[PDB]
């Protein structure tokens, strides 16, 4: 592809990405750094109870660790729809076989949710409620039984990923590359998916050299993270399934929403 | 950063050392596998009877155990060849000695898988310096847990070999794997990353020059490189589970130490 076509693709994806996701990394970073109403901070039990009285979350119907976990699930379901809408803007995606569209999204959303959650995180906590809240890492890590160990790996990944210092225009292409993975199980027509991903990879490569000219082999470093995400996600799903098997107790309708 | 001439010089150095370090190259393996030559033809082992004839021609335990000891013996040799290759990588021996060990400990299995693919096609694997060829089917039909222990090596190889890398490409790729700064327990990550950045630069240019019509081959090769991470952990887990049931299995101390934590 010609460079002009690659920059057109990068800007097209950036524009759609800004429209698709409520809180961008740039805005999140402004909140986390203090360069912008202070968000309400949840740092222990009492501040959690006050936060759900002030913020009034949508997942509120239980134990504290459960309530937080269910807040995470509720937001992930929201993210899945935001990512699904974003995919439609990826040139060529909507022309793929409908089953392959479903397959790509089915196996991709988890890696993208992990990736984009890093935009909302620093080493000390995570932005919530479209940035109105900030729940500290220590409080999330100290949750009982497997919940503490379920939260901390997200921060562990985010701290390393954020050292790459990607911005939103970088992430918009990177997220598209993840979606267009030709090795997802059960794909019917791999060829056009790789054809698009090859185009996205060229655009990402050019974007990173222009946007980060002093960042050596950042392209290579980002690709390694992308396939790290594979196993991080499979570990996530294992814990996620063990959590439901050991704790759930949900209305079956709720189970289907979260299935 | 490095200038192109320096990057090509690094590529040629690595290829020279690789040829000096690894006795059976992919180029020779493919010459044997492709055939159309009378002098290099392997004896093919495809069942019990041919295994007995092969062990007489090629030169008292269960069959699956005997094959396993053949694999580990050769993996131990591979560790030795990989260790010798690493020392030739500019900067490696200058690193903290603990980090040298750590890099080798976590790197050799990913490299063995990579280089085992050179010896494989979809129907089997070259053995005994290419004098033999054992079919995939025969390996897959081994009893107990051994049959399923063998097949994933072929599964990786068929996909990896689709990239059509040659030895000069592989020499650099193998070097990139060794110089991974994210191995657990490394003491000084920064100088390892500095070397890897030079190796990644060299790999990128090598793949563009050697495979100009291969779209984003650099990116595809990097994706394989981090798949090997889990492919290896599945191997190691299986090997530990197998070892608990099979007493007739003894691991070489070199391998035993590699798998400890
Ligand atoms: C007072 C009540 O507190 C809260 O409501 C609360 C508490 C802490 C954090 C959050 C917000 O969380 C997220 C936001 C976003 C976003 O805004 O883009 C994306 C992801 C998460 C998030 N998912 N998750 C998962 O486990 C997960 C993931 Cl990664 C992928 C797929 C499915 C799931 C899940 F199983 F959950 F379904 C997290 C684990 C830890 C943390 Cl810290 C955040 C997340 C809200
Ligand atoms: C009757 C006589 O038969 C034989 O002598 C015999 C039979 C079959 C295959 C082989 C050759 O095998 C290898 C050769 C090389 C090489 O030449 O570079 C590298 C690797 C292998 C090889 N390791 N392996 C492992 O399991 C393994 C691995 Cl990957 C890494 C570390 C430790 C081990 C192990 F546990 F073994 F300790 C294989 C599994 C399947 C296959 Cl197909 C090949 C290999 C020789």
């Amino acid at each position: 592809m010609e460079s002009a076509d690659l920059r057109a693709l990068a800007k097209h994806l950036y524009d759609s990405y800004i429209k698709s996701f409520p809180l961008t990394k740039a805005k999140a970073r402004a909140i986390l750094t203090g360069k912008t109403k202070s968000p309400f901070v949840i740092y222990d039990m009492n501040s959690l109870m006050m936060g759900e009285d002030k913020i009034k979350f949508k997942h509120i119907t239980k134990e504290v660790a459960i309530r937080i976990f269910q807040g995470c699930q509720f937001r992930s379901v929201e993210a899945v729809q935001e990512i699904t809408e974003y995919a439609k803007s990826i040139p060529g995606f909507v022309n793929l076989d409908l089953n392959d569209q479903v397959t790509l999204l089915k196996y991709g959303v988890h890696e993208i949710i992990y990736t984009m959650l890093a935009s909302l995180m620093n080493k000390d906590g995570v932005l919530i409620s479209e940035g109105q809240g900030f729940m500290t890492r220590e409080f999330l890590k100290s949750l009982r039984k497997p919940f503490g160990d379920f939260m901390e790996p997200k921060f562990e990944f985010a701290v390393k990923f954020n050292a790459l210092e990607l911005d939103d225009s970088d992430l918009a292409i990177f997220i598209a590359v993840i979606i267009l993975s030709g090795d997802r199980p059960g794909l019917l027509n791999v060829k056009p998916i790789e054809d698009i991903q090859d185009n996205l990879l060229q655009a990402l490569e050019l974007q990173l050299k222009l946007n980060h000219p002093e960042s050596s082999q950042l392209f290579a470093k980002l690709l390694q993270k992308m396939t790290d995400l594979r196993q991080i996600v499979t570990e996530h799903v294992q814990l996620l399934q063990v959590i439901k098997k050991t704790e759930m107790s949900l209305h079956p309708l709720l189970q289907e929403i979260y299935k």
